[PDB]
């Protein structure tokens, strides 16, 4: 069933109807805003994050944002979280700057309104949310506010039409795809069944620079909850994947199918996964024709995030295997301490400063220290453990994880 | 109480008053010329009965009419008594309604005439028309309400206000010191100066004009040359002396009161001959409960301000339901025979008396489109109609949903069309 993914290609069928040439594209996905908003000390990463994304694409000039979904954490924001949102997209978004991009296809662009001045476009799909969830999204109100462009809607889940949005700068040209997400296995049987339909224009048809936005799970324990790669269609050149948390940012080449899949990643991390450790980045992609170059971009406002993987019988300051409690206890707040000094660091390289008097110091980082015990050593409670680093460590829980290896 | 209640009207000019320092086309947007013109209302509660089948959509109808009025009618902004949303925290389809209404017709190329000479974060813009990326054309102004929804700092107005739509006025910081500063606006040679007082518990905002805790600033630039209007969301009476805003506490500087919160549409005006102001309670602009102050059609108006006078005009609401409510006391009818086995005639009694009031309510309905009832013409919609019945004397009754489904696609209500009860 996973050997059958790898065969199947070109899934679902593809119908054809109807720096001045540089157009440069913020990307990025995933802001989760509204997420830990209860949380003492992290309550506020979601909003500055998401402002952050939003001033960077002011102060490069950027010519359009474009987003992998999952603006919002909850299906239902609130009303903090959707007032920061709204007042991070009209601050960074409108103003004088003229819109050099041309549309060649409370609905319609946002870029195109007689009444409202928007600088710079956003370009969102809807994302995945686990909360409890009528017909009116979060993301409906952000267009109808005119500050973002929901586009990739998914009415139907049985048969999907993937529709363009063209846009023009000079001679570059861009055909701008969508699918909103939609239950892994749900899709995954669609593009079995061949209930999705492409469609191209028929002018231009090698002219078109084809960029496909998705918010689906690029991997599974399963062989049908996920997106295989080699399903979406070959004409597509780049495809920005949303809903995975890691930054890959760097992108991946698919030989068989000739287009680049770039995973931005979120701009916050939602658990203590291996996943979530890699620095943040957003990126400007510049497409100029046929070709591309991609610039990554670090966040400045993401709290750093250290993970270690220790193993107790190969410390050779403690010894095995008697009551070492104080043994482990020493060497393991010695780690919390060396991931600490290793999160200090990584955050002043994203700022471009030195730890000095003058400078701005770090904020409390997220440390997580995964233990293995085995045969023998003398743990602690992982709450008690977890206590001792009460103003050095974000996170007041989960600061260690003790196991044996299976 | 009554010793209270009386005491309440002697007392005049609460709080403190002091003094501060200080076509046309006002509107920074960049791609009757001395009468100010106000739509006024109050609390359209959008949101409310959302889940009805039949009255889902009354609440987003009424609300976009009122400013679709403002934009027909050609006037300079938009006053609101509070309410925009009947709940602390309203529905996705709710504020989807609220926001697609205000700016489908609250934006446009048409001039603000209205000069702002003092508006005593910010990041964001204050006043709307001011902000040089939103073309504003008419600007609406609103106080924050009362919500009986649990609130679980950030209000759905200030989500209003952050989109460049609505400009939140008169907020309410601290309930002991409340500073009412004002809006000052000029257009030709009128000077209109707009207060507002966000809604506060009566019983803490009563308090706090008897402990004297409540500051009135004025302009000292043109003292006697303005317009002064006051904007109120709060109980006009009360069961309890201290549960109300009494008309006497209130400065008597003021010319003009909105009054919102209350629901019963008074729209005409009450003067108060010894404070010299005209109270206008607006009233909602779909009915709330099915309480006799509902009844009485809904309004909108257009005040016209030049100098220091007014002309009010009143505005019927052609998209509120009709509501009809008869109170019936059977010791009062014949020939109902009283203390026997006299169902049958109760009930043929009653259903007549729903049957009047649908003639009733459809007549109200043709009468606010200004239409006749014939073929080619829009037929009403199915009105909202409500019996008290006291069936005190010796009256058999019967169960109030079985009796309402008499009229099954005949009322909106098909619930509680009768509700029986003794004189107590
Ligand atoms: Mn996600
Ligand atoms: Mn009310």
């Amino acid at each position: 069933a996973f050997e059958e993914n790898r065969r199947l290609r070109n899934l679902g069928s593809v119908e054809y109807i109807r720096s001045e040439n540089t157009i440069r594209i913020l990307i990025s996905s995933d802001p989760h805003v509204g997420y830990g908003e209860k949380d003492p000390v992290r309550g506020n990463d979601s909003f500055v994050s998401f402002n952050e994304i939003l001033e960077i694409a002011r102060e490069r000039d950027v010519d359009m944002i474009l987003l992998g979904g999952d603006i919002f954490h909850d299906n239902k924001p609130s009303r903090k979280a959707l007032y920061q949102a709204l007042r991070s997209l009209r601050l960074n978004c409108l103003g004088d700057k003229p819109c050099e991009l041309e549309l060649l296809s409370v609905c319609n662009i946002n870029y195109l309104d007689p009444n409202i001045n928007v600088a710079i476009p956003v370009f969102s799909i809807h994302g995945n949310h686990d909360d409890p969830s009528g017909r009116y999204s979060a993301l409906d109100i952000l267009q109808v506010t005119g500050l973002v462009n929901y586009f990739g809607r998914v009415p139907e889940n049985d048969n999907i039409v993937v529709s363009p949005i063209l846009l023009q700068k000079g001679f570059t040209k861009l055909a701008l795809y969508g699918i909103s997400n939609v239950r892994d296995e749900r899709l995954y049987h669609s593009f079995r069944e061949n209930k999705v339909k492409f469609l191209r224009p028929d002018l231009y048809r090698d002219e078109w620079f084809n960029l496909l936005t998705v918010h689906q799970n690029h991997s599974a324990h399963t062989p049908t909850s996920y997106l295989p790669e080699s399903f979406i269609q070959d004409f597509y050149d780049f495809v920005l994947w949303g809903h995975e948390h890691e930054c890959l940012i760097d992108g991946s080449y698919n030989p068989t199918q000739k287009f680049t899949v770039v995973q931005p990643g979120s701009t916050i991390a939602t658990s203590l996964s291996p996943g979530e450790t890699a620095p943040k980045h957003c990126g400007i992609l510049n497409i100029t024709g046929k070709d591309f170059h991609l610039e990554k971009i670090r966040l400045r406002t993401v709290r750093p995030f250290i993970m270690k993987d220790i193993i107790l019988s190969e410390v050779s300051s403690i010894p095995p295997m008697v009551e070492n409690k104080k043994e482990v206890l020493t060497y393991l707040i010695s780690k919390v301490e060396e991931a600490i000094t290793e999160a200090n660091a990584q955050w002043y390289e994203a700022q471009g400063t030195v730890p000095v008097v003058e400078n701005e110091k770090p904020p409390l980082p997220l440390i997580r220290l995964r233990v293995d015990y085995t045969g023998g050593y003398q743990t602690e409670n992982p709450q008690r453990f977890s206590n001792r680093f009460v103003g050095r460590v974000a996170n007041a829980t989960d600061v260690v994880q003790f196991y044996l290896k299976k």
